[PDB]
């Protein structure tokens, strides 16, 4: 079977065949689509096939298909797996496993640049404090100076689920968040709750709006530990506005890499479950999400009034026309300060560029529209015209629940 | 199987248990989701379970379920279509039918008004000139002179496929597009073939920039037949900015009335072909899409021109700048003019509601959020953070193909 989508802004017609090499799930079935919903201990019985299949895709793509070295792999492999139960990828297969998972990330607008992934192994990793300096490498590594790369640092698999490594940060770097008595919030009401599991922890809070939190770090599944990022490997961009010299005086700031660390990385049946990795940010990640979403830093408001808009009635768009400004200064700030960043425009035709070539050497490119259209500015931006079929191929990048609510404490 | 949808905004869960009832199917399967895809003759046999369904949503919405009206109505219904191979709707389902077609319609942000639409029988019509007369009596009523009101209007029903009532215009009032042997396009782009599809058909274009297009109605299966729509029925809205007096030198002005009429709805089994309807626009529609659409009207860099912003590079987002204050122009100028419309961000907290509203009284509500999120401004809209089922429930509006595809002619 073959199938079709359309750019109607431009009437190019791409043909997805790769859609037939899907095997996982998507939520959806013939009388209902669950395309907007967010989220819609392995036996020995069901890995063999899950490698075969991984090992078959490696081997493929490295022109090796059926050669001598591809069949001992395999023996080899099937042999691990009855006697051990679990094996080991070799280190070709898990650089190739991660860069896959990046590339097949239907989510995920930046993948024009997924064959550019550094490959961190951390497999020799034993224990909390080990992972902290693996963590420290990785964003002194990626960060490098304001000229961000893309990078990865993939910890040991999953074995029995109880002893798992775990990052318990959803990101290496974020700001915390406070509760106060009288129900408002200081710094990011998206990390309240994390914050308050590391300040029991132990962790001493400054209680300021842009604290830095510490690595909660879990090693061979015992209880996570705190770690303080040592302050220089944190680049930060002080926000400012190009025409508005008051913008300054909101005092916002915010951090160069975004190194998301809460996913898991699923390669041949393998399961790494702490596997942080970064890249650099999309401007509206921060300017529109992280500072005008509601449930957020939420600073349309104060932006609005130092703009003196006519913040009345709705219908004057000064939400809009703030909205514009923060991103403007968002850019203006990171470009300033030699920090890589994107703009939305740029970013989404490079995806189109990308999504293009990958219906052309690889017969499609899965993609969830819901996701790549930016947050705002939607409809300018080429992406939005664009139809897209979603359908989710290995090897993968997973959600998984936040270790708290899994975690068993030893004391 | 009684799926939840979060709010991830407000943590407000709802739980649908509506999509247990829907009977036609989305283009999707498990292994993959088609959510982003624009476009995913009937016998005696088909006809009567369709009719059964309907007639069934029908007693129990007036709590009649197991009555004898509404067993006397199911065997007389069922005698009809026995007899006559087809069947035709009291006026009251006609109405119910209308009203449920628009609440199931899952890309339509306005539904929050659904149960109050003015539906106008026209089945009585037998030709082109007697449709002009039915579109002038829906244009004029809609209008209103600038207090839109939602209306339907309802041209006699398919019969064979050979005597079909058509409007070949996608809506009932739009700009003419040109050409040039320049290169470029003069007017609207998007209505390009159809501007030339009606001069060639015999129609005689003023080749301005903003000339309303004739009507080409179709009725029983005939050759179409050009109108002229009275322009004093065509309410059009100049368009100015509230700070920047150099926006009206652009020359723009766009129509009040939105008024939609190449789809098909579909009630009980029925088809009918023909049945143009209106509400008001939400201002997004115009400003976002129509003006600034790269295949459209395109009219971002010359208005970003005007504000000298900085045009070479990307990143000065000086088209999102220009965007935005553009659709502040369209609803000022329509709400200077007392001409109805509404903002993305009123709209979309109007559908949350209609949304809680819907899970309350019905048990869901079927909503492609592809759709509904307006094209500019997406997640400071509370549509954004809400996770939306879509499903397809009957009655319908559908899509169907272009009549000149189609006509014999
Ligand atoms: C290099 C520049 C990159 C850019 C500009 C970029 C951009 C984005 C954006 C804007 C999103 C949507 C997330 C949100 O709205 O919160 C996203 C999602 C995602 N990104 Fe990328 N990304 C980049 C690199 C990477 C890398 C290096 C990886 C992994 C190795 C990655 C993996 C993912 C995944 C798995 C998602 C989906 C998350 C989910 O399913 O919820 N990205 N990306
Ligand atoms: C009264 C004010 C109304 C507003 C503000 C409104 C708003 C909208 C908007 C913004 C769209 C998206 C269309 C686009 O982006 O091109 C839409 C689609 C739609 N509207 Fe409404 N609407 C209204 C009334 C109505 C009425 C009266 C009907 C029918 C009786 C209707 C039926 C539909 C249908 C069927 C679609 C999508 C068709 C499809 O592709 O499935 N609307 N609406
Ligand atoms: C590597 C990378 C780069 C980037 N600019 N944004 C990301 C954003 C995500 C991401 C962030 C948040 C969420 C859920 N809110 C889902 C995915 C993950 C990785 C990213
Ligand atoms: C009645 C009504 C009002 C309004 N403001 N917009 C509509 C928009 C549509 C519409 C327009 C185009 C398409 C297909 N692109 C689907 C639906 C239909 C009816 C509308
Ligand atoms: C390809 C994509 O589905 C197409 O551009 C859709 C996307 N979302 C839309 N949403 C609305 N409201 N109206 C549209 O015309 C579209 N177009
Ligand atoms: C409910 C809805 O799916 C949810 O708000 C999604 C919508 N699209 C998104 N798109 C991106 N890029 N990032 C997001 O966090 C979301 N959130
Ligand atoms: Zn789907």
């Amino acid at each position: 079977r073959f199938l079709k989508v359309k750019n109607w802004e431009t009437d190019v017609v791409l043909t997805d065949t790769l859609h037939l090499k899907s095997t996982l799930e998507t939520g959806c079935t013939e009388h209902i689509c669950m395309g907007s919903i967010m989220l819609p201990v392995r036996t020995k019985d069901q890995l063999f096939p899950l490698a075969k299949e991984f090992l078959d895709q490696y081997y493929s793509s490295i022109k090796r298909f059926g050669s001598k070295a591809h069949m001992d792999r395999l023996e080899e492999v099937n042999k691990e797996i009855e006697s051990t139960s679990t094996y080991q990828l070799k280190d070709t297969e898990l650089i190739y496993g991660a860069k896959h998972a990046w590339r097949n990330a239907s989510r995920c607008v930046g993948r024009i640049q997924w064959s550019k992934l550094q490959v961190f192994d951390a497999r020799d990793c034993t224990t909390a404090h080990g992972m902290f300096n693996y963590i420290c490498n990785h964003v002194k590594y990626a960060t490098n100076k304001g000229n961000l790369r893309s990078a990865i640092t993939i910890f040991p698999q999953r074995t029995d689920g109880k002893h798992d490594f775990r990052v318990w940060n959803s990101q290496l770097i974020r700001y915390a968040g406070y509760k106060q008595p009288d129900g408002s919030t200081l710094g990011d009401p998206a990390n309240v709750q994390f914050t308050e599991i590391c300040i029991q922890q132990g962790w001493k809070a400054p209680r300021g709006r842009f604290d830095v939190l510490p690595l909660l770090l879990q090693a061979n599944g015992n209880d996570p530990e705190l770690f303080q990022i040592p302050p220089e490997l944190v680049l930060e961009v002080p926000i400012r506005h190009p025409k508005f010299d008051w913008f300054k005086d909101l005092g916002l700031k915010w951090y160069g890499l975004p190194a998301v660390s809460n996913m898991l990385l699923e390669i041949g049946g393998l399961e790494f479950s702490a596997c942080p990795f970064s890249g650099w940010y999309m401007g509206t990640e921060i300017g529109v999400r992280d500072y005008c979403d509601n449930s957020r830093y939420n600073i349309l408001e104060e932006v609005a009034k130092k703009m003196d808009l006519d913040m009345r009635k709705t219908s004057s768009l000064w939400k809009d026309q703030a909205l514009v400004e923060i991103n403007i200064a968002v850019l203006y700030s990171f470009q300033s300060d030699k920090v890589t960043i994107v703009d939305h425009h740029s970013a989404t035709e490079s995806f189109i560029k990308h999504m293009e070539n990958e219906y052309r050497c690889r017969g499609g490119c899965p993609a969830d529209w819901v996701w790549i259209v930016p947050p705002m500015s939607g409809s300018i931006t080429p992406v939005f015209h664009q139809e897209m079929l979603n359908y989710r191929l290995t090897p993968s990048f997973e959600y998984q629940p936040d270790p708290w609510n899994t975690h068993v404490w030893k004391g």
